[PDB]
């Protein structure tokens, strides 16, 4: 269709308008006197959150070119979201800052490609030396602290998680079930967890985690790819009956059959997931192999002149509960029988002693330990229902905050680990004076998180910002009690983890609105 | 319907506005500092990128006659890009150069005719100026360079290409498909190419490079036109089963046939792909035999009174990869038996010796080189699946920008070559004043692409092309450090190809603008 | 539908508008420095064309009255084309000349009886004074002259036609087809070609000549009319097997049958084309019979109890290629056995000797030199696919124009053969002062193809005109070189036939223009 | 008062139209085919002439940069009647084919002093070879 084209100034202001209303909507959330954004519903009493994605996902504009703006800034919480999954407020008052004071040296006449190479190398010293100020978590205690503050001083998740990561390791897989009632329960199950997430979303049948999660069902390893649905209909009615949903681990699940299974179990017939195997080339077979050992299941591979025609609930495998998100499959207890498990375990074993070379030695490690290492299994405690579901959520997300302490360390939170990394490089130049401009904007964006978390307190951020500035280390503002003092003394950790990702997203995206020239959209008509 | 129907100056102002919209958007991407367009999506982020071809295929203008202007500019753009794969941002900026000037001395009372004929002379001295110009690049040192610094300075991917080129010739087919995992792999197969495109895009399932790929496919050799598809009904059906794809190498399929295949495989309904049978004539069908025996096939013709709807899976040919372009058809691997095709080309080889005249002579040369040249298959190395992706489509643009450095040799790249040939036609005149103009706007016009490039860095075109010429030779403006030097020793080069094709196309459809005196387009209603 | 009815000069002024549109856009076009039309399309590139009937396909207007004139003035061109097939273009700048000053006089008040008779005796009286100027073209240097001029100079394709006229007679038929591949080839076959042209386009599965083609068809010779589809059913089966398309040759196909035939054909499903059988009456049945004979088939006429149902291939006749436009059926190289047919020959040959009347002896004579004639067939040298199906065009036109050169001779071009015959009228006059001014608008518009001819050159016209009045005889301007000279030295040269044909009917069709009183259309709702 | 300001080709075409229609006005009427111009008059009938001086003193124009080149170009007329008395519709037509043709040089990028010099040389020239022409009285 025709389109209306703009360039320079005219797209920058444009651009501009539409992070604002973003941002500005986003923004007021921040902290924990983060204020509240209603969302109107179709049907219904207005959703009330304090919840930036939240928040993100309902904003549109009617100007074509704000309405752009605003979708390519909220790639950088949507980004930072799958990378660290917080801190996506952060990074858009991060963006937001970076944008805005860039703009406007663009306008003034400096050289958006020295602008943005300047913000990109401060933020390249930036994280370097946010490393340096990052805190491991590496010890049981420290993982329990963490656990217990992410828990909103819950000692009980705290303790939880912490024995949990000393059974599979901190950098094992974990779960969290509903408990069978009163008193939680920890128990390691034969489990494995791969890096392939859902082949499109729908399968989402808990939009509440983004993620799809199926009970009991059978789990189908096709060797290749799947693009005719006639070849799984004699197994999907096999797994019609038995009322058990299916999973489909396959080489790939391309357009014809893929939109026929979004369609399906789109109408309760049948419900079938389906997400891509694990690697790519040669080991790909082998670790297909190794789920199928471990749910007892039988790889159907054309290589054997095999075909998913003739295929029964036989050669199906089978596990307790898998669990797919965005970009990770997790089955939980298969029904392999330890003794093909244990024997599966014994062959990749020795396949690593006659290993000739490192790499196929790591690869070959890294399959024993998926299919040894199993996955530790957190039933949350109850007395009633409704606490329990609560506390369910409370582990959940301690336990997703102390995964990302120990990646990384932390930081004190409340913005002040990104001031103090700011005052830190004030001597930082480029090569030239827009290059140094660049460097500035990005020092001065990182004290937004901060000045935003105090602006919805109803206190004066300048000021806050100022004294901030003035102390050293961990001295920051306790904007829960407006006092002072040391921010890990009083409880108020990020994982490192989430500052250098919201950081990085933000400037990112700041580089490139900075280096548009023209921007391109349908005509208003 | 109604027209608007547009007369000299008026229709003139129209198009210039056209071309400005559609050159302007598209030449902000040229260069090391090229800057970002965002190109509006339906759904989701929008596209931000700095490929002059995205961009283009997205201008559309609303007035229908400055969108007349636009749509013509943008035939410069994908006939380069078709005739080279590179420089259509080049090629661009060339025409809005050469369109502008020419338009401007039409308006001032000069001869079109006269000055598209100063500008086809120009142009026509300039191309073989600049092959005086070419550096060869014919020893595998030389094309081993190219490769690697097309690479973005992997010497790695220029030691593949140069050794693949080593195997079947400077001039043999090469291709690349993903590894089977870490570590490259070069291995030569049975396979063919031959100069036929998709009879019809849609076919194209992998709009990335506008063609068509096909995984162990079934092909039908029918040597005869197909109108009708009750022919193929039953073949169709054979290979709906057995899950693969089929290539139908016809004389031609013709609407009705063709159009339901556009249909049917838009619907996921059976993937089909069809191509037109290489040369005509008698040579036609001994062709089409060379495929068959090529692919274990077997020929359907209604010579021995064979019919389609008697056809099994039996007749028709096999290969693991097919891909098809706008006017290329290559077949790799194909299941033919050495002994079927050695002794195929033993044939060939004698009607070689049995040759009475040159003609046939070259062209049955021709088919044995076809048929016993093989195709070179690069295999990308890995670590991860990501990066393997991401080597492979390194590969494959180094290898293109090879292809074409050793058809035609290379030239000092950043716009310097064009400079350097416009200065040595300073004295070129014509057959009048008018054609002298002409030839002065051509030579204005070849420095444009330079002042691009240096004005998207943000610096001084005049200056930079005044001191570029300046000197002599291959010195110019490196636009990465922004410091003047050798640019063949700072290694920009870019092929004598994509910039005489650039330039060619440019010129072309620019004196076609510049020679149009009326224009008809529907009524805005 | 309501109607809005104008007259006299409100209804004038708008037919001239509409007119002037058209002729102005299509007169930019005409001669060596022609210009380019850009005609918008739906899809891609806009058509850039220098070809009159193009650009005058493409032309509506809004305003209903101005449509209506330039859809009459539109019939010019068709029917000059339809005639002679050039010089369309000519004739619409006839046609604006005399339209333009015609209108003027009625407007002025002068009888538009009296000025259409007074164009119409000038052009009379022109037309002879045409022909006492035309140069013969009979013998065969003149007609290889001709054919190569109408090549472009070609000196081969003016040998091929001189060689295939020398072969069937300057006024036998001709016909070219591919060739096999380098080297051009003439034989003569057994063929034949009557004045019946398809029953209807669509039939037409060649657009580029707007013409019918079948290869080895079946073709049916029914001796009557088809009007229901049923008679047809067993024998269209029949041809739908053995892969053949079919040629109706009866009497006629009505609304019914043939409403089917277009259906049908177009969906692929059994080529069909239908023709009228030439002549009528008892000549008629006769001529069908020859047909027979030729093609080795079987009459089936209802007054020997036949039935079409009845009715198998081997009644149906059947030739290698037959060629059908939009009124001439042309049957190349017959089945028909040598002795059968020349023994038809002997027979009609006696008829002649028994004729006792004129006309009988003219019509006999008419077949036997139809039957015994033959059919000359010129293939196209080659050497690659593109160039020789490119040489087959520049064969196709230098022939037709070769052709037309034969029947009337030829005349000085570039517009200087009808300056020449105006200037000879000077003296011609009327019944009354307003035929006079008739004569004088006639004579006038005889200049107009030599100054848009010039104009285009960006010439000066009247002073052109002026000196090639001044001289005599083929004394003309070469618009190429921009030279005066000897028109026929130089070789620019046109067919008497298409000169007369554009006068004619350009004046034909302005005569009804300007004695129309009313017009009347839909109201524009 | 405020004032509308014009520069470049925004300004040229103005100026240009006010001379054409001076100019055009004017050129009617020179030779011994010159055609009739009326001229209104506020009461009684109007003037009909062939006098370029009678034409050019009415002409006056709406749009003030239009009227600025009528006005501009009328200067022409006036000092060469004021010089030789005679031949100011000459002057005037000289003045537009020569207007005429350098703004569009302008237009086509040309630079305007170097036109303005170009156009100089050829009338001193031109003047000296009227005076080797001359037929002395
Ligand atoms: N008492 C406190 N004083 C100051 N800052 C605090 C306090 N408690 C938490 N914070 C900080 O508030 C920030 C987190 O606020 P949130 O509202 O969760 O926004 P976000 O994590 O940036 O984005 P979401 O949660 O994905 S929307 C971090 O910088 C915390 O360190
Ligand atoms: N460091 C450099 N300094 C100067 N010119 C460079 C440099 N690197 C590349 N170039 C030139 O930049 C041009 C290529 O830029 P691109 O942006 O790829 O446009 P294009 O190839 O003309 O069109 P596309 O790529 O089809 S959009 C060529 O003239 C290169 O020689
Ligand atoms: N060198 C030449 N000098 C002058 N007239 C020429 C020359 N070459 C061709 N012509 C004339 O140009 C005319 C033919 O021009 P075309 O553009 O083909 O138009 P047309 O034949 O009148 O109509 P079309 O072709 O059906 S659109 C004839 O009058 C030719 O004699
Ligand atoms: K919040
Ligand atoms: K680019
Ligand atoms: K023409
Ligand atoms: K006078
Ligand atoms: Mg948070
Ligand atoms: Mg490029
Ligand atoms: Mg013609
Ligand atoms: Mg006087």
């Amino acid at each position: 269709a025709a389109k209306d084209v703009k360039f320079g100034n005219d797209a920058g202001v444009k651009m501009l308008r539409g992070v604002n209303v973003l941002a500005d909507a986003v923004k007021v959330t921040l902290g924990p006197k983060g204020r509240n954004v209603v969302l109107d519903k179709s049907f219904g009493a207005p959703t009330i959150t304090k919840d930036g994605v939240s928040v993100a996902r309902e904003i549109e504009l009617e100007d074509k070119f704000e309405n752009m703006g605003a979708q390519m800034v909220k790639e950088v919480a949507s980004k930072a979201n799958d990378a660290a999954g917080d801190g996506t407020t952060t990074a858009t008052v991060l963006a937001q800052a970076i944008i805005t004071e860039g703009l406007k040296a663009v306008a003034a006449g400096m050289n958006p490609m020295d602008l943005k190479r300047g913000i990109d190398k401060a933020v390249t010293v930036a994280v370097e030396e946010l490393k340096a100020l990052s805190v491991p978590c590496s010890d049981s205690k420290a993982i329990a602290q963490v656990g217990t503050i992410s828990a909103n001083s819950d000692e009980t998740v705290g303790k939880l998680i912490a024995e949990a990561m000393d059974k599979v390791g901190k950098e094992g897989v974990i779960t969290v079930e509903d408990g069978t009632g009163l008193q939680d329960e920890l128990d390691v199950v034969e489990g494995m967890q791969f890096d392939r997430g859902y082949l499109s979303p729908y399968f989402i049948n808990k939009p509440e985690t983004g993620a799809v999660e199926l009970e009991s069902p059978f789990i189908l390893l096709a060797d290749k790819k799947i693009s005719n649905i006639r070849e799984m209909l004699p197994v999907l009615e096999a797994v019609a009956k038995a009322g058990k949903p299916l999973l489909i681990i396959a080489e790939d699940v391309e357009g014809e059959a893929l939109a026929t299974l979004v369609v399906n179990t789109m109408r309760g017939i049948v419900k079938v997931a389906a997400v891509k195997a694990p690697g790519f080339g040669d080991r790909r077979k082998a670790m297909l192999q190794d789920i199928a050992t471990l749910t007892g299941g039988t790889v159907i591979s054309e290589e054997i002149g095999m075909e998913l025609e003739k295929a029964t609930l036989e050669d199906l495998g089978q596990a307790k509960r898998v669990v797919i998100n965005k970009d990770t499959t997790t089955i939980i207890d298969g029904v392999g029988e330890e003794a093909a498990i244990q024997g599966r375990v014994a062959q990749i074993r020795q396949q690593i002693e006659e290993a000739t070379s490192d790499y196929d030695r790591e690869k070959l490690q890294e399959r024993v330990a998926k299919l040894a290492g199993g996955v530790a299994v957190i039933k949350v405690g109850a007395a009633t229902e409704v606490e329990m579901k609560e506390k369910k959520a409370r582990v959940e997300d301690a336990l997703h905050a102390t995964r990302a302490a120990v990646e990384e360390g932390v930081v004190a939170g409340g913005g002040v680990a990104l001031i103090r990394v700011a005052s830190k490089l004030a001597d930082l130049r480029g090569q030239n004076a827009d290059q140094n401009v660049g460097i500035k904007v990005a020092l001065r964006a990182m004290e937004a998180p901060l000045r935003q978390i105090v602006l919805n307190c109803g206190e004066e951020p300048s000021v806050v910002a100022n004294t901030v500035k003035g102390g050293d280390g961990n001295y920051g503002y306790n904007a829960a009690t407006e006092e002072y003092g040391n921010m890990i003394d009083m409880g108020i950790l990020d994982p490192t983890k989430v500052t250098r990702s919201a950081l990085q997203y933000a400037a990112s995206v700041a580089g490139l609105m900075i280096t548009t020239e023209c921007m391109v959209t349908d005509l208003p008509k």
